[PDB]
């Protein structure tokens, strides 16, 4: 292992940070100061650390309250080197936010909302950060009727481009990230998952710098490939982040390390970060940040042995994918398999709908009973992989 | 009850076809007569069917056999005054198609997929169908290293475009409709839910021609809300047919009747279908299609009782959804709700981003614990739906 | 429908007293006074009361403290009338219990849960309460290699066993009622639904006088049906208690009010509960309990609403289910579905194995294809209870 | 990693005989023979082979057909050295089991599923296999109206005791192995998990004999954490059978190989196989049976390949879970997080429950709070397995 900042690891301040109350109980530990959180996480190897704006400064402080506490907050990433590569807002702790915040039926709380974010995009400008986080966790319902789903939609898209068009009339270098969740808090929460946030964008008018920040645990609360859906957002340019983590099973957001949930899947979204696609395309180059929280039955050294293994874990996964790339009995399996012939056109250059149509050989006069016998040997191949990863190979 | 043809109940040949061959076991009853089908569908109903090429002809006729089957059938239609408003092909039976069509890793399966679509666009034009179904039930993969990711996706928009520009090039008064489903019969299937197949439809070039299919017990199987979903469809003007049944949970698609299922989430869904939007807004006006099977332990006394039942549930539920929104104690319970607000927008005529921030009273002067109490009443809205839909009220 | 007394609709304190506290965000009402609880739940007409240890008496109170609470206490259920059927142990909110209560890791741990659970029982006792529930929560783990399994069920046998070695030397009137949950808070909960609930059962030195407490959205957590596990636990008499309350899927304990989550699963456990089995057998007689949260989204008028709304939901469902069975035409259908076949055995009457493999009527020359014909006609007999469930009918 | 027939890997004739033919697809293989499929699993290293009785005798074989392939079988088995350890029954194919066979509502098809059951003991007892294994996959219903719940328990009652007592009766070595599935085919199905079966034994006149067969894919499709589950059945001493495959989650029965599913789960399955009770206790000692199928998209080169891969996936997990334990450094981790603590009894010898009360220092004067700053370190303990299982340790 042993990972370094050009491997561009980012933790939030919330994931170590988070002292154990869960909905059957209170705190386990102690709260920890944000300058330790920074002093700490350098000395680890991490990047940079993010944070939600009352991750930070209370909802409450007051203007010298919040000069004091950035002051110290400057000064831990200036004496350590640490970047914020990216900030989010907190429109879900306070009870105002109960209904929402941009899709809140209460329009004067929408207002609220709005605001909030408008102001933490000047703080975000001033971190240097890259990518603003938008996790709409409260908008949503329990109840079918609750809502006025068509404008419901309008109020997301109205938050979403008023936000967008004050970056780019203030020329931040920021652009917007949605990150999709299925449910929890509330019972249905509005874009549940990958597709739905990027169907979303296309409706919006400042479209181009809005994109999705993922989340492993969040696709699988609804079953879904994680790999298979990160993959569709890079088809699309639209991977503007990423929360790596675990998840074991359609439960409550778990959001245990990286690696220690489905562990094949975690391999297959390493390679797909690390290597891209096998016939080539685009590759996802931002920062590898970890949105977990370490198990409430540990102290402080599972916090830091937690942070410890998120690291490990994504390092590990990462050679034994570089090492069954590289395998020359792997490129054959992959080969015999059709993985390359995918990546050939359908039709031949220059061919229409028409010509297809009235080639006899693809149609007509092809034998069908003869293409099925192919052996895609998909079992042998899925072999390969897994023992890449046991590391027997 | 009782059904008539300005209803719009359409209904698959292969629903009330479905001999009851599942995985554990062999059909339970005898074939069923396509002309026999057309006269009792007519008798009970509905206003038209659907098929699959091959739920017609067989993959196997001789060119003179389909022209009898298609003769008998279309006498059938003309005797009853069916319309045939949806077809779609079969791309998934025939061993040939065991990795895909479209997506196949085989080049040649892929062209073979391709012309076979083709052809079938031709037969649906003649029929004078409005809507061509695509269901991609064996694109995707068990295995997470068995496709190219990115290929796949370039691959399934190939297909697609191809297709829609045929339509085009041949003033076909058609309009593709993709139908998604999380699994079942791969480990993981391709646009796994509405918003992975809204998504993928922003990346075609025909894109003005194609939308979606949703199915209500496909979003099921990934937990999701099927009401909000085909909510997003609607309001992204994109929702171009639908098919209704039932699934109680996250298992095999079950196919169950309309209602027989998640009955609240089918009482919403049908306040969607029938009322539309709370505020005003898209209204879906195509085609009311069953998509189910009728269970393999009743009689062809079932498949008719089965067939009635769609029907039944979805009047009886739109009655109930008519006295539900017209009642004034609903109306005013919405009111209290904040479903009305949800429709005014949050910037007032003329605001800027710039205004917003700017204005005190909804920030810095912002009594956040104050507009907290508000009581949604939520709770109280849901139980009036419910007293609704007992027949209480 | 207006609740009596007679209903025996009993709520926990902890009920209409959550104060919406969740893990993402703080409470959004004030704390509820137990006296107002006891006054107010006597108003909406219920049966009684039940509660945790620290729900009423906190866990640092002082003796005299205690004793004024209880006091309290006392004072509003001899002006209201209200019974205390059942009182419970909180063993999961305190930082001590973070592994578990009685499965704890640390012994000094274990014997603080079980010296908690006696002095529990004394008060239990007091009370005038029936039933002790167990629910263990904290029980289980997030990791695999956390726990030795086989100690974890002796120390789950050690705890269990004493307290109902200790009720059995005291001689109270109280039987314990266990309560299965998959996971949350835990990552996976031991003795996870009805099934596991009844094993673990039979392996305790005092099973006679320990039963299960079934709880609706615990067992849809995990997606089986409630109706069948409630069936189970009767039919090895071993149904003690019962939570009611609504789920909406696989996801985090939502604990909606009853009816408000699977309508026709509510339907049909209402229909167990009322009527019995349609062949006889034996019945359930203790309290309709309801375990719900009032949404956090709603003030206190919300909260008594939503207490109300469970009442109306089981009564509205209670008198459509009692129609249901009453109805001849659902009785001819029972008949001919095969529903009274059932309860005939299978062997006729000093009808050894031997003579029935002997019987060549039964075998040999059995005509299965024959057989096989049989409409049982299931489609029908649900289409009857969902119309007798919207009043249709 | 060569497995010997010292392994004890059996295979039943439908795994590798499985032709592909799934709900939406024929099959893509054709037919395997018995003969070979015997030569081929005793080249792979098998230990022995299973079957179900239609898997090798035709439903409708004649006497002459039956004694051939019995004749052709016993040779293969002769000339490989091939035991036979486990042998079952098919009711749920033939369309006469569609309401089941045991619990089919039609009683003239219960006698005959019994009738079918009792001739296959005898076959079984003739082949030499230790165990017998009911799968009741037809079992159930798909609507909560279907059945009398309470009589289906006593149907099912009837017919396993039958049998039992039938074995008895004629002194065969032989026990029964019952085999929980939640669903599919069947909607909801009788005994749906690990903790129902185990409580239905309990019930039984003949229990002794009457143990478990759980499937590794099954009770993931409930969600349920497999290794707790068969350390429950192993613990009440009733793990007779073990059935190995891979499920990807909630969702269809999927049947892929050992491993190729979740592969944590699959290692902490294997380690509790292998090494038991970290504080001792009962050992499996039975057949390691893979219950999986040959992916449809691979030809007969792909069968033997995925005959295989469960075999090696089996040793390669193996050799790591042996590793793991056999590390000074894991052994200090699970003293630590008190994996050793748990096997000490909470009570000490001769403490009775008043005598705990009373002890001062487990309650009145426990210091909880001190307590609970016990870093139990399950984060680090679960890095450790992880690393153990990638083999970078
Ligand atoms: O605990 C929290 O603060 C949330 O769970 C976050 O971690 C969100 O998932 C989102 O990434 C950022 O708001
Ligand atoms: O059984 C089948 O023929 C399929 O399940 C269809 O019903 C698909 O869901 C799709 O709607 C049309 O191909
Ligand atoms: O909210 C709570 O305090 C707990 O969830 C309980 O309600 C459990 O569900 C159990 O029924 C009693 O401990
Ligand atoms: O494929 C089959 O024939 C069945 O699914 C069986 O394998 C069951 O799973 C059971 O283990 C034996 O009846
Ligand atoms: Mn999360
Ligand atoms: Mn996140
Ligand atoms: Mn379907
Ligand atoms: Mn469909
Ligand atoms: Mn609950
Ligand atoms: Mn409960
Ligand atoms: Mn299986
Ligand atoms: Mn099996």
């Amino acid at each position: 292992v042993q990972p370094t900042p050009a491997d561009h690891f980012t933790f939030g301040l919330w994931t170590v940070g988070w002292t154990g109350a869960d909905p059957f109980g209170v705190a386990t530990r102690k709260n920890l100061d944000p300058v330790e959180a920074v002093h700490k996480l350098a000395e680890l190897g991490a990047y940079g650390i993010t944070f939600h704006d009352n991750d930070l400064i209370p909802f409450d402080a007051t203007e010298a309250e919040r000069e004091k506490i950035l002051g110290d907050f400057n000064q831990a990433l200036k004496d350590t080197g640490l970047k914020v590569p990216m900030v989010t807002t907190n429109l879900f702790s306070h009870p105002v936010f109960k209904d929402g915040g941009f899709t809140s039926n209460d329009r004067s709380i929408r207002r609220f909302a709005l605001a909030k974010v408008l102001h933490n995009i000047d703080l975000a400008a001033e971190m240097g950060a890259e990518t603003f986080v938008m996790w709409g966790g409260r908008e949503g319902s329990e109840y079918d009727g609750s809502k006025d789903l068509a404008a419901a939609l309008d109020r997301m898209r109205e938050g979403v481009d008023t936000a967008a068009g004050y970056i780019k009339d203030k020329g931040y270098n920021l652009r917007i990230a949605l990150e999709p969740k299925p449910n929890e808090p509330r019972g249905d929460i509005f874009l549940p998952t990958v597709g739905h946030g990027l169907a979303f964008i296309e409706q919006l008018e400042h479209g181009d710098i809005v994109g999705l920040n993922p989340e492993t645990g969040h696709e699988q609360m609804a079953g879904l490939n994680f790999t298979h859906g990160i993959a569709q957002a890079l088809w699309a340019e639209k991977l503007f982040h990423i929360d790596l983590n675990g998840q074991r099973g359609i439960k409550y957001d778990q959001d245990l390390v990286f690696g220690h949930g489905d562990l094949t899947s975690a391999f297959f979204t390493v390679d797909l970060l690390e290597n891209g696609f096998p016939n080539g395309g685009p590759k996802y180059t931002g920062p590898r940040h970890f949105d977990y929280k370490p198990s409430r039955t540990d102290g402080y050294d599972g916090v830091w042995d937690s942070a410890k293994a998120n690291m490990s874990m994504y390092l590990l996964l990462k050679e034994r994918a570089l090492a069954f790339r590289a395998d020359p009995e792997v490129q054959e399996a992959m080969k015999t398999s059709g993985v390359f012939e995918l990546g050939e056109t359908t039709l031949n250059a220059g061919e229409s709908a028409a010509d297809l149509m009235n080639d006899s050989a693809s149609f007509a006069g092809f034998d069908a009973e003869a293409a099925a016998e192919r052996n895609f040997a998909f079992i042998r191949l899925n072999q390969l992989a897994i023992e890449h990863l046991l590391g027997s190979r």
